[PDB]
């Protein structure tokens, strides 16, 4: 007998999957059908405090390795997912974690400000956003520590309950360890979502000699396949050096294989974007029975047995 | 008629083709079956002041998107290509490039006090590795905009020629502004090559619930399919922000058509890793034979008419 269920933030999930914000969660029909879906939980869409239409189209293209995209934070608004999260969303069937991206620290604290009461009367979860590459004249905050720490501070004076991060990738362990140090004098980060897209890639079609997508002259965000190793790397990093808090693995999951690997280099919950964009959430049923495929296989019958147990050679 | 001849830094190359600097470079067989080949040019070793066994094998892996390793800069010592460089190599065949990756300023400074006279009378040319991933606790320099200014003032201020740079990716642009800043503070640095592997991936074999390399738990450089995107950002992000500067494109070549997109991009060389570490010398015969293929369709007879030329939606 096996389960995926998991327990964190004093919630159970049926399982540890779950949308990648940014994916199939802008829409109220995109929120119900994830709700909908045999997905463990939903973040809803990266939220700015007014609505935005987003950067001009072509801004997604799927690719055979992953996607690129720069959609520019297109989301109806903070009020719209706020609503969701106070009066609409069933969470007699699954948590619900609400995505923020303002684009400056001022409007992320006014937008928690509120959220605050919500938080505490219906429970969804915030996953702050310090990852968006898209926004055109405005850089990763988790690449500016500096930066990074003013916002989480700005935050947790207003905000006060268990929250989580959304990361861009980092390549090296001297940023790894001055990310983690940060992140380590927040006992209410409680999670790291681990990662956001590769940022700034350039696809170019050899037939067209042309960039895939309109803005920021081609250069987007990297998903899909070309992002795993990385995904992992990032995952298993924090994992490591932040010990008091919950990793979710986000990027290169289109299998229940994938998701297992995840789960190895840390995770606890697992996030689902480019397959879940050119899938749909049926995805989900398919991602659950692999999962449990591969468990067992290896005669696993819970996630805690293998969770963060990568096999190191030195 | 149609020509793959590249003409810069004084030399006159038959095609853009060459090794990457970790790739079949670091003995006499592999230079001299480098200068053998069909290449344009080739790089040797990435080289430190004496020999490294470089880190506990194994520890480079090929994957089926491309490649991971953590080497440590494992080198016969500058003594040995410098030997190569002033004595061995048939200059008449074609030009050599010689990679350089002190493990501080003062060591890059004290070999190219004797490269300098070699350079003169032989013309070797320096690339300056300013970026290498996988040595345990030395970060890129090139993440480290002031040591990285500080490096090339105090290896300009020793070395009378121009030369070039190899970068690590980055993912940002206020970082391609940053860098690209400070590299056009010196008129020396003639050539920029974008870029080194992406920096501590991490692979994971779901069979074995294993890394597959044994140096630095499992973390090492991506090669191969995993950084077209990334490489192709690179290479014309410093190719618009460097227009005094030539751009050496490296990262995800295994084609005649992916060498196309670098030129496009802006490469006016184009270094091949992890396909050449596969496939051997040999396929610089067929590189050739494909991008002349490529260029024949499209009515292309020179690498001038195309490079820098990718098109923009925007
Ligand atoms: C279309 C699209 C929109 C995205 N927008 C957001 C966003 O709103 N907020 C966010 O944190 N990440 C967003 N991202 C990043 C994803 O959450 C995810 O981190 C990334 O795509 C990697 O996962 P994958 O390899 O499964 O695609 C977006 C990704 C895609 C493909
Ligand atoms: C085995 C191996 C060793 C490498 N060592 C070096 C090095 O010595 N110096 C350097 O500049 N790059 C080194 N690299 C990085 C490559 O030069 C290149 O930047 C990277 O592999 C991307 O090209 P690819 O996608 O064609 O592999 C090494 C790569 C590999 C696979
Ligand atoms: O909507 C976007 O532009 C976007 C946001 C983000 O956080 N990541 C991404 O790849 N795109
Ligand atoms: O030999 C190495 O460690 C190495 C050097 C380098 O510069 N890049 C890389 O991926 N590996
Ligand atoms: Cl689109
Ligand atoms: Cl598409
Ligand atoms: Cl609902
Ligand atoms: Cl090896
Ligand atoms: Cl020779
Ligand atoms: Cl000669
Ligand atoms: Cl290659």
């Amino acid at each position: 007998t096996m389960s995926l269920q998991v327990d964190l933030l004093n919630n159970t999930f049926a399982n540890p999957f779950m949308n990648a914000a940014g994916v199939m969660c802008s829409t109220t029909e995109d929120l119900v059908a994830m709700t909908e879906s045999a997905s463990g939980s939903l973040v809803s869409k990266s939220c700015t405090p007014a609505l935005r239409e987003g950067n001009p189209t072509p801004r997604y293209r799927a690719l055979p390795l992953g996607s690129i995209n720069s959609m520019g934070l297109p989301n109806n608004g903070f009020d719209f997912y706020l609503a969701y999260a106070a009066e609409q969303h069933d969470y007699g069937r699954k948590p619900l974690f609400l995505s923020m991206s303002g684009l400056s620290v001022r409007e992320n604290v006014e937008m928690c400000k509120r959220l605050a009461a919500v938080a505490t009367e219906k429970g969804v979860i915030l996953e702050l956003n310090l990852s968006c590459p898209n926004v055109p004249g405005k850089p990763q905050v988790a690449y500016d520590f500096d930066a990074m720490r003013q916002c989480l501070t700005a935050v947790s004076e207003v905000y006060p309950h268990s929250f989580g991060v959304k990361m861009p990738p980092y390549f090296d362990f001297a940023h790894f360890d001055a990310a983690a140090e940060i992140l380590n004098e927040f006992p209410q980060v409680q999670f790291i979502t681990c990662i956001n897209s590769i940022g700034n890639g350039l696809v170019i079609d050899a037939e067209t000699e042309s960039v895939v997508i309109k803005p920021k002259q081609g250069f987007g965000g990297l998903g899909g396949r070309y992002v795993l190793p990385t995904a992992l790397a990032n995952v298993n990093a924090f994992y490591r050096r932040c010990p008091g808090k919950l990793i979710f693995g986000c990027g290169g999951v289109y299998t229940g294989e994938d998701a297992f690997l995840h789960v190895l280099a840390g995770a606890s919950m697992v996030q689902v974007g480019t397959a879940l964009h050119e899938e749909g959430p049926a995805i989900f049923e398919r991602l659950t029975a692999e999962l449990l495929d591969v468990m067992a296989k290896k005669g696993y019958q819970t996630l805690d047995e293998f969770r963060g147990k990568v096999r190191t050679l030195d």
